């Protein structure tokens, strides 16, 4: 039964479930009430692309690439308020605040994206709409490689049958990583981390009882994401040489800058 | 009974790790603690250090980076053959389909070999040549061209990796973790490896619990490493094909050719 410390446990794992909610307007629970049938419009082409954007609301190419930079910066601002939720983390050295946000905010960035896809396509604009995998990969140039190496991930992340309340404590772990390059004072990151582990392991168990070994499954995930953040980096690379007229906005620039 | 289930396994894979692997941690450690090896600090030492068996363990008919290298890759391919003979050893592993004990093997041993090779590792240097030798991480820093960040980032991993401080029947376990990944490309029946594997890693946890009673998620800290060897693995095969496009000897034995067709 419970006892002292999985007692204190389940009050972290119930704090940042809390905060989870207030930090991500769109939650795994509503995309998938969402997904699994109120209705989305659906872009699949080129004329429901623009039937979409009256609806919901090559220069198209272009226009993907920038609702995708667009988005990504509302998850990082949405990420960097999570983050000071987290006990401990808006004490530690300013400047290892920025570096664990740098290298977290992709990989959580990706692990929650996989929230919104399923094997045929992703959520968009708060879900309003939905985008065929097909339409995306149909792209032109580098633009077309982009967003495949995701729906990959997200339909093997997803057979893990997450919920928020785990993938909130799940995303905590990972930022904090005492691994990250740069980091001054490991050990206080290292002793939250290790906290915020024994809070998802008890998590995990009493949510998903029957679900053998899913504490270390979930951990293994780790290296997919870091997968994909560097196999993106270097797509972005392509991009900005072959597309000089393009503009990455300063602070996806600045997290980009000397990563790996 | 389950608990007695896995402590029989992870007793089975530390005996077929003690077997296969003739320089275990424990023996590597007492050498790197305090007969001396010979130690290979400077290219001066080097060629005195015949006892390195380059002559042997190298072909003649070269600059002493690319030797350097050549020895390696056959300290590699021998690696690759006790740790196929380990996996073997692992329940039902030879049970499996064979293309997938192969596609297996050929992308886990990378991670196996690096994840070992901390073992013989401080941060200062490495045991060679059976722990008869010493190379320390600043001779092979200073080789030139891309030889020289060949081996730096293997002992940034092996720091970080060794102050975790397992043993070896830790170490068994986990490698045959690495081994049963069902995520490798090109598998045809992933259940029986995956299922495996779960087993493997209720063993492993087991033994963390019962071997570093005190050692706060050690197993989760564990597994947060494979993430850091995948990318170590990674950015070692780019190098390889970098050396292979812009180090190659159009005189090299054509059966040398083939016996290096993988590189490690
Ligand atoms: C797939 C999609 O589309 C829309 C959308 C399109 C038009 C209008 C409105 C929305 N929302 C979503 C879901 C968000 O799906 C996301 C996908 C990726 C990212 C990470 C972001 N990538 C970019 C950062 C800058 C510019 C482009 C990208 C890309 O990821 C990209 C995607 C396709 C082609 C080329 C590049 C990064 O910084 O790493 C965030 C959200």
């Amino acid at each position: 039964a419970l006892n002292p410390e999985s007692a204190d446990l389940r009050a972290l794992a119930k704090h940042l479930y809390d905060s989870y909610i207030k930090s991500f307007p769109l939650t795994k629970a509503k995309a998938r009430a969402i997904l699994t049938g109120k209705s989305p419009f659906v872009i699949y082409d080129m004329n429901s692309l623009m039937m979409g954007e009256d609806k919901i609301k090559k220069e198209v190419a272009i226009r993907i690439f920038q609702g995708c930079q667009f988005r990504s910066m509302e998850a990082v601002q949405e990420i960097t308020e999570y983050a000071k939720s987290i006990p401990g983390f808006v004490n530690l050295d300013l400047n290892d605040q920025v570096t664990l946000l740098k290298y977290g905010v992709h990989e959580i960035i990706y692990t929650m994206l996989a929230s919104l896809m399923n094997k045929d396509g992703v959520l968009i604009s708060e879900g309003q709409g939905f985008m065929t995998r097909e339409f995306l990969k149909s792209l032109r140039k580098p633009f077309g490689d982009f967003m495949e190496p995701k729906f990959e991930f997200a339909v093997k992340f997803n057979a893990l049958e997450l919920d928020d309340s785990d993938l909130a404590i799940f995303i905590a772990v990972i930022i904090l990583s005492g691994d990250r390059p740069g980091l001054l004072n490991v050990k206080p990151i290292e002793d939250i981390q290790d906290n915020l582990l024994q809070a998802l392991e008890l998590q995990l168990k009493l949510n998903h009882p029957e679900s053998s070994q899913l504490f270390a499954k979930l951990l293994q995930k780790m290296t997919d994401l870091r997968q994909i953040v560097t196999e993106h980096v270097q797509l972005l690379q392509v991009i900005k040489k072959t597309e000089t007229d393009m503009s990455l906005h300063p602070l996806l620039q600045e997290i980009y800058k000397d990563l790996y």
